[PDB]
């Protein structure tokens, strides 16, 4: 019924009309509330790589990214990269990635990160060392999709409460490509070195 | 009629049977969203001083902070000290200082931040070098009030939006003590190296 779906699926850009789409599947995935502003900067914005899957013409998958030079990093994941890695290199951060849960299991979320490599390829060559997002404690099957795909967990993101609001706890997970890895301690390079 | 207020005023440390009471005057000053449990830690543990200054015998102000080891400074602030404080160094953070809007300017505030000034003398004596805190870009008279008392204002932390919630954008403030500073540019030792 829904079996054949990805024999069904189209590939396009968000945009401002999918808002209230938008709205309602990440809102399904996620419970957090981002501003108005937040869905029509992904969705308009040409600085974001805003990518939906659509069944039937119907959005049922996006995944949205940023790519974005080492700077922009936020200090709790500045070390994603180690620091030979100049300030000009590039990762992608991936904002949300999701499908409708009636079309998981069906190949649309890797075909969705894969369109985003294949993006960072063109957009970028080798110059983007990373890719990374976050994810909840709780998503045990966004864990598995990104294990299953070679992102490593990084490092916990503990809860944050002050006067700016609150944060959940998570991971960060983390893609390396060309050639890109995390700072390198004492033994680590003792082991390169030594063998 | 309140003119009188600061004569009339008590000191107390913060206790469990408080926490409806917190959680009103709180709300009142910050609209964010706590749960339950950060009011039941602030309010009974010991890792905190939480202290409220009570009119009549009510509670209309309180401050709570943290004194803690440099490490367990969040990476956002993580350069409020420089590099040649040991990771023995210590902090105090204020999670809140407020007074009920009625009797703000009586010199409740300044009570329950020399309070503090005054437990970090005896129960960290030289140890802690910072006293730091965050106010939102909207917070016009918590910034008087800090500057005026020798804050200064270290820097902008933008708007976060994640899966794990978000956070309005804000500043963090830091009084110095005890010696402390933050890390110095190569300008900042070609300056007290030069003259
Ligand atoms: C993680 C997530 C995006 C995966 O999407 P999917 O669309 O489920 O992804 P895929 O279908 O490509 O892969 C899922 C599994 O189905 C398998 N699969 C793909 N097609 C299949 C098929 N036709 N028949 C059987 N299995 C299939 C895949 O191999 C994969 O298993 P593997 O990891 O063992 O290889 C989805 O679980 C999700 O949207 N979760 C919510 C996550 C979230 O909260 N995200 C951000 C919040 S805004
Ligand atoms: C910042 C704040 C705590 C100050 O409290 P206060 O109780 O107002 O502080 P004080 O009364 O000590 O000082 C206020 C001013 O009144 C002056 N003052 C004190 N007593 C006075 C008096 N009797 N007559 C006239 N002025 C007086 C003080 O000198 C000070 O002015 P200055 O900065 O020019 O010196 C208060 O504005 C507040 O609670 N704001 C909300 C901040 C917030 O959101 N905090 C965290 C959110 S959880």
């Amino acid at each position: 019924e829904r079996s054949s779906a990805l024999s069904e699926v189209s590939l396009r850009l968000l945009c401002h009309d999918d808002i209230d789409t938008v709205k309602h599947l990440c809102g399904d995935w996620f419970p957090i509330e981002y501003p108005d502003s937040w869905y029509r900067d992904i969705t308009s914005n040409k600085k974001f790589f805003s990518l939906a899957a659509t069944y039937r013409g119907a959005i049922v998958g996006m995944i949205v990214a940023e790519i974005k030079n080492r700077t922009k990093i936020h200090k709790e994941d500045g070390d994603i990269l180690a620091s030979n890695f100049s300030v000009d290199t590039q990762v992608a951060y991936i904002l949300s990635l999701g499908v409708v849960k009636e079309f998981r299991k069906h190949g649309i979320g890797s075909l969705l990160l894969e369109s985003l490599k294949d993006h960072i390829s063109t957009t970028a060559q080798d110059h983007c060392k990373a890719i990374y997002l976050h994810v909840l404690t709780t998503n045990n099957t966004a864990i598995n999709f990104y294990e299953n795909r070679d992102f490593k967990q990084h490092h916990y993101l503990p809860y944050y409460y002050s006067i700016r609001g609150v944060l959940k706890d998570g991971f960060t997970y983390v893609l390396y490509i060309n050639g890109g890895h995390p700072p390198w301690t004492i033994l680590d390079y003792i082991q390169h070195l030594g063998s």
